[PDB]
């Protein structure tokens, strides 16, 4: 009947440490469609300023579109509810080695410009005493990626909450991505892409650790 | 003082096609610092009503950023005014084989979601009276894909502006590309590319010059 | 309140050409939970028949898994409530060349032994009248694999599916797969793949279209 | 007249250290004909469920052909009686430089959904007094991987058998894989992949052995 | 109505190391249009030295061009006027780990023959107080680019220039290039590139760091 | 004492077609040390215009460098004194099928900036009554590619001279360059390359002939 | 005692055909030793005109190696009594469609430097009435390859020599080769190779086998 | 009117080090020309003792080829009058980090069977007090490498003469290549390759140094 157990305690885990992405308290309980209604009549708006003809039945919906993509899509990550229902197992297995989930899918939206940003994720976590399972690696890097983005942030909020439901400080994430607003437009450099790293526990303190993670980091298909 | 023979050519071109992207006729000569204030206006109010905290610094210049883009930036191509110079020379060379500018980088929107399309085209013709500038061909490309678009009309419009501007109907278009609403959203299909081509003269008449045509699109690298 | 439309169309198309997977009619109204408890069941029986000590945590959910995953997931096409919203725009850019969409994600199970079949689509059509939305492709590809297949059946009945749609018989449909019943079990072939296709309209009749679509099959990343 | 020394050697060890994969001691010495029957009685059961018409020839045998699988192919590896036959050497070359067998094939199924995991295995070992013979390396390896798994605890099992069987801790397991439930399905990340790592003897405690071991695994084609 | 505070800084400590490029202060604010018909004018000279036929419409207009190209274009960086305007946020994510821009496009011409320099740019920094936006630093690569150059100096004026304006020593630049006047002419080597790299703070000082960085350097595609 | 019997030939032939490069006849027998005298001194003065301190070791020889350039090296091929030595062996194996050479290394500039076009051609033709050495067809490519080009005109040139010198019309010439005035500057397209074709004799009358030759064209490494 | 049956026919075919190797007949029967110590006494009269100190170790055999490489190694095909020794069987299979050999490593030296040719052949034959051991078409490129030669005749030799042989004028030769007197000397082209074709029977006359033969030509790796 | 200053600098380290080629001194100052009508007259008995019939067109040059080919241009490396004209700037830059000009293009002859050596060098150093420019680190590998070699020395060579040139001892030498007597004759590897080095100073001193080197040694295109 509200936020899971795990979803609190990350978004707790995240406000202390003063990483939570810049959202703003629930100001009115206002059910979504009303948002979506709303954000569909700005986007009409802006669609009219631009002289766009909204009559003509490729731009029709659009406006509702774009709407139901904010609210319902990429920036579903923002609400809590939203959280992946998280699974874990006990260590039986004794493991004290790194599991290492590779070449995560990433699709975000930069803040600056709300424009796409197509990445890839690395995360490696030393196993303490318990495993989690593996998709929900996925989808907590998923969950914080469709939010309106730094990538800086980005990265260090999956760390945050990773370790916080894993209940170890070791863990690395490391996100590679290029952002359509440098590439698409302003500068458009066609070539260029951006890494991020955010070491936790032993990735941090241990270079032995540290450099085992970062060598398999980008290993082409 | 206005609007080049070009782009006044090619717009009527595009217009007794019934191919000109969905715009209306300029209803008000208001200059483009209004609207860009009032698009940034409703921005404003979508993302307040994103929950998102305006305040930050991160976000603080998102909604000018995103006026300034629409209006300045990626949709550019809406406006004449910004049609590319076009350079011609004498035939002198009396080319009469077709020259081709393959992978040309091409950065669009679709206007279903108004995200990123991401692609590359690839133009051929066959030189009659005049060559063109090679850089024009990238030119006129960027400039219909700065647009609000749906990749079938976008490549119709190269075709026949091309075909304008080079008095031949001998010219061929192909656009390969993947859509941002499609891989990062909805199906969220992370390897698909849609190839959309426009044939015309001999490239379409002639299966010889047409099969040149298409067994030279897309050479890797 | 029932079918749409367009699944009601197709489905009664595959049902007149005798291409539907083996389903039977609705004989019970039963909620999809009883049928996952049921499920749910049979495979805990498995389970102890192979001796599997469903008292573990890694395995205690594992038939609710399964049962969800047959129900909800996999075989979510057998369903035509599930059937993609179709969109379509009228062709006013007068397209009357191919449209192809390549390398679309193909998720399937082989019928024979419930086990996964991994592969990728390339579809084409000549648009008529109408312009199909492109994620729409990739959509009703997805959703007649998610079924038990048959790789040829498969080809057939997204072939008749889009035929019907988009109200021309100039579709093409190409599918390359690897089974993993013939992979990781049985002979064990690690390197194999089987490629199908239906050719309709010009895409049978034309070589000339024909051997453009062909040759169009299979381009790497 | 029963299980090998080897297998019940490996067994022990794997108890020992609480890493078999959860499996009930034989309750009954049931011939594999009835589990098989019961269980495809099941699987009929399940398929009638999901309304497929059993009728057809390509569904008639589906229930019997998994019941098979089940119990005779994909998990073989739960019965010992199935356990390779081990050969070794005595190491008259004095080799004291590990030996590294890179890129074994490794199909195996989630315990989680019943899925493919489709992987492959990097193994090291340093030679003490006998070197083994290098296809049991890649036997013992789908032994322990045809069973329902947990890719961390498969890792584990792989290592003590290893070390158990050539009587020295130096040994190395490093496993990469696909997990279908993530890819074709759940969170649909078509592009990830799991590493696991179990290093004993002096891949553990030697860092110059250690990353000699790492830097080798992965190495394409 | 001048330089910006950054531009300002970042050449105040250039000059202090000795690295700018060898320009000469504005001996007199003459308009560049005066500046272009004098180049030009040196440009037909030249071209009628070389018995080129200015009549051609083809050659007509190069003079004009390459005056354009020179003031206007690739040597744009040598004006602080045209200093990209930079953007930093706080480092409330506290990122205490380097952020890498990888494949930065860099488009540079040697001052010896003033013949193309074609190459990549990656940088790094450890953020310290604040996060600059990123395509100010592929901004940033190409200003001091776009200049006659010498890739040795090249490197360690973008090394100072960040430093300068991100307030902490601990950046790396390293820069890939081919340089045309080694392999369109001359030696005529059409293999070579030549690598570069300013390290400073920590990139310099810490091997750790040091190494982390040179290990990331050249990341195909 | 004069140009070869082959420099002749060429020259005649190419001007009949009006494919010579547009060049001014010897309007003076000017010793080439004080063209590029006056050459230097022109590139002194528009270095002046651009402030560079001329004083500095790096850019104190440049404009001698640029002069030496122009005069000596990369416009080369406008004086037919460097025409490379033809030689030819009769055709006693009686060749009646076409030799191809592919990947020929081709640096030139191109004439509306003077930029870097650096490109490779493939050549293909079909001996007659004799067989050219294979290296001359690289040293003629070379020689019309030393030169203010326009590719599309180079091209031109090529075929013919390789015609008028294999005295056969069976000569197919084809270009693929990129062109840093696209490249590098204005468009600044990354991605992009031109492909122009000449084709003579067979390959332009007979398909089979045309097509094995295109099919033919670029083959990566 | 003398020449194989098959190597007195090839021999007489290719003079025939006026294809031999420029190739004097035994005007003494001088033994080989010889034939050496003379060639190597002009080989270290030719390294003392050069300057070489012969009474180094590096050097002192060079003069011998040379003579005995000559004489007994790269041009042993000279000798037809190092002719292969040929093996054909029934064609029992009646196998009536082109058997292809491709990727055959070809070792020869230039005539005209003697310098040294590295190649790859692709032979093709459609079997009559006996079908020939795979290895002797190597052996057969590898005869004709090792001798002073001519790519174009070359190519001619080995297809007459396997029409002979084979008893089928239905037999394609195809050679690529890179030749180091025009890569690492004179026009010093890095990236060129050269592509001859011999097509009989057939493949010259159908264009259905024929462009059967020329696309499986050139497969990489 | 004789050696350049740096010439005999370099050659004077060579023969300090006892690194110099196997030269002789000049014993008689006597033109070129005559070196190669004797080199020739021995040629053209050699081919006679191969039994080459020297009237052919495509033989009757070859003599004179080859004695052009040893005087005038594979063994020019042997002249120091060849020696490449060295110019170096200031380091103003005040770099202390290692430039590397890696892949070059490198051309040479094995002295055991003047055969060709076709191989890549990669060359680093620290600058000191001056930069060298680029392309003479090319002419000074190519200078060396024109010479009948052994790639160990060929190697120590390189390191001595930039070392001397560049008034440093940090510089490193790396030599990747293929011997043709190693390839197509004798022992008949078609695969391998050698490798050898030469570091100086901090890059045999320094393993940070040593090891960032030899990391950066091989980096495919
Ligand atoms: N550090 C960081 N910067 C980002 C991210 N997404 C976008 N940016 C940058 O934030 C900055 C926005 O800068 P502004 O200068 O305010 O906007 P702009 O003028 O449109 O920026 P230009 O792209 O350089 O044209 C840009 O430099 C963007 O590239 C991100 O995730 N992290
Ligand atoms: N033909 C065509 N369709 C496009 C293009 N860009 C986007 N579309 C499609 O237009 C359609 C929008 O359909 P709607 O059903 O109206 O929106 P939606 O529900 O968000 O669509 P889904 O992506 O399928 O979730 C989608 O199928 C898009 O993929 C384009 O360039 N051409
Ligand atoms: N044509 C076709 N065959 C399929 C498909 N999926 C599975 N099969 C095959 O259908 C057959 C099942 O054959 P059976 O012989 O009944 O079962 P099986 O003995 O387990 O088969 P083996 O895999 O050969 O061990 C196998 O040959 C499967 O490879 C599919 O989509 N199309
Ligand atoms: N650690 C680990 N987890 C696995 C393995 N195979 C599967 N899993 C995960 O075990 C978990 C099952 O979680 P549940 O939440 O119980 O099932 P589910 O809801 O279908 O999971 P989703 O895939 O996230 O939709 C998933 O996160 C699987 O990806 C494995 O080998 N190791
Ligand atoms: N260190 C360095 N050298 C450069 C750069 N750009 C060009 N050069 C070199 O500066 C030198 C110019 O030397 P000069 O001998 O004065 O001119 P040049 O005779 O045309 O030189 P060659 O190219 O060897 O023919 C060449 O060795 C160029 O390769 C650069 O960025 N850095
Ligand atoms: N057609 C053919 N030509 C070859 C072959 N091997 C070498 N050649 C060429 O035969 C010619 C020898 O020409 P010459 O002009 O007599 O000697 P050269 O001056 O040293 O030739 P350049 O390499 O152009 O410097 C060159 O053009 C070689 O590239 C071959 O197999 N076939
Ligand atoms: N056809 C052809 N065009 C060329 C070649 N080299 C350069 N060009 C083009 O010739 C044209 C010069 O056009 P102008 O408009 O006169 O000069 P510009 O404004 O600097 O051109 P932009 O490059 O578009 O900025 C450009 O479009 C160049 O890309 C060539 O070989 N062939
Ligand atoms: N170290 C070194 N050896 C070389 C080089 N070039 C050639 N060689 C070798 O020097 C040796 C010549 O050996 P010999 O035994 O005198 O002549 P050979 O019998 O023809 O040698 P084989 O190639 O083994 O048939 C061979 O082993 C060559 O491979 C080089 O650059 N360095």
């Amino acid at each position: 009947p509200s936020l899971s157990k795990e979803a609190a305690l990350v978004h707790e885990a995240l406000v202390a440490r003063g990483l939570e992405t810049p959202l703003r308290p629930p100001v009115h309980e206002m059910d979504n469609e009303t948002r979506k209604s709303l954000i569909a009549g700005h986007m009409t708006e802006i669609m009219q300023l631009l002289n766009l003809d909204l009559a003509d039945d490729s731009l029709m919906e659009t406006p509702h579109r774009i709407a139901k993509m904010y609210v319902d899509e990429i920036f579903s990550g923002l609400d809590y509810a939203n959280f992946p229902k998280i699974t874990l197992i006990e260590n039986k297995m004794k493991v004290d080695e790194m599991v290492t989930v590779r070449d995560i899918t990433l699709t975000s939206t930069c803040e600056s410009h709300f424009v796409t940003i197509d990445g890839k994720a690395t995360v490696a976590y030393i196993p303490k005493d318990s495993v989690i399972g593996l998709s929900k690696i996925n989808r907590i890097v998923q969950f914080f990626a469709q939010r309106p983005q730094v990538q800086e942030r980005l990265t260090q909020q999956i760390l945050i909450a990773l370790q916080t439901l894993l209940g170890t400080n070791n863990v690395a994430v490391s996100i590679d991505a290029v952002h359509y607003c440098v590439k698409a437009r302003g500068i458009r450099d066609a070539t260029s892409a951006t890494t991020t790293t955010s070491l936790g526990g032993l990735f941090k303190s241990s270079q032995n650790t540290r450099h085992e993670f970062l060598r398999a980091v980008r290993h082409h298909n």
